[PDB]
This record gives structure tokens, sequence and C-alpha cells, in this order.
């Protein structure tokens, strides 16, 4: 029931409880609902929120860096297979020496 | 009820409690509301804010390795494909030798 018994309900209940003994509460005892502006969040909470965002960004950036290296690895695997022509080129070279 | 029940209402409520027995609040039993300057934040909590701000900067800035390292990774693979011209250069050189 706490969401249902929010903040606007709490004021006038305390008023009525007080109204039976202390009537004029809007000037010294309680603040009117029309002027209870919500408090701006503290900078400590803001930096905690921002630092948590950095924490997942590092986790996210960890994943892509942890994934990106695999692409380089597969590129390396093709490279040795690319060099297979160089060994095949040696076949031409050794028999080229033979014709002289 | 905390928003409406801030400081002036509670001070007035505690004031209203007082004059029934002890009238003299605003002079020495209590301090007048118009002279309550907010306390300057202590350096301990000032640093703690820039403490968390420092670590959350790292989380954002730790991620840029995961993207930057892959930037170099693709360049090396591009360089590997660039060196294929040198492999092709040997084909010209080998038959250039056979020309003589």
């Amino acid at each position: 029931l706490a969401p249902l018994f929010g903040l606007e309900q709490d004021r006038y209940m305390t008023a009525q409880i007080f109204e039976l003994m202390g009537i004029k509460d809007t000037h010294k005892y309680l603040l009117p609902l029309e002027q209870y502006q919500p408090p701006e969040p503290s900078p400590m909470e803001i930096l905690q929120l921002e630092m948590t965002k950095a924490q997942v960004e590092n986790v996210q950036a960890s994943s892509q860096k942890m994934i990106a290296d695999a692409f380089d690895q597969r590129e390396r695997t093709t490279f040795e297979q690319q060099k297979a022509a160089d060994e095949l080129s040696l076949r031409q070279e050794e028999l080229q020496f033979k014709q002289e």
C-alpha cells in the first residue's frame, strides 16, 4: 500500500491529527503541498550513477576488444595459407635452377 | 511527508512547542531562520565526489582500448594483405631471372 499511500496523502493526515488540537499548521508546523518541490539529486548520487555507466562501458568495451582479436587471429590463419604460394614458388625456383 | 515537512515547519513546530514552557527560542535556545546559512561542504565529501568521478572516468576511458586495439588489429591485417604485392613481386623477379 506504500505506493498507494504516497506523499500527498501523508500531509493532510498529519494535519487532521493535528487539526483536532493544533489547527494552523501551514505557517509553523507543516509545509503546504503546493510548495513541496522535489529535491534535486545530490552530486554524489550523480557521480555514482555516471561511474556505474562507466562500469558497464568497460564491460561492453571489454567484450568488443575480447571479440575483435578473434578477427585478427583468423586473418593470421589466412596469412600462413597465403604464404603457401611462397613454398610453391620455391618449386619453380628449384627446377628453374635445374634448366641451367 | 518529508518534502512538505522540511526545516521551517519543523523549526516552527519546535518553536510552537517552546513558548508554551520556554518562550525564548530564537535568541539563544534556537537560531533565527533568516540567519541559517547552509554549511559549506566538508572537504571529505568534496573529495569523495571527485573520487567516484575519477573511477567512473576510467570505466568510460577503459573501454576505448577495446575499440582502439581492434583499430590497430585491422590495420595489421590490411598490412598483411598489402605485403601480398611483395609476394607477387617475386613472380616478376623469378621470371626476370629466367629471362637472362
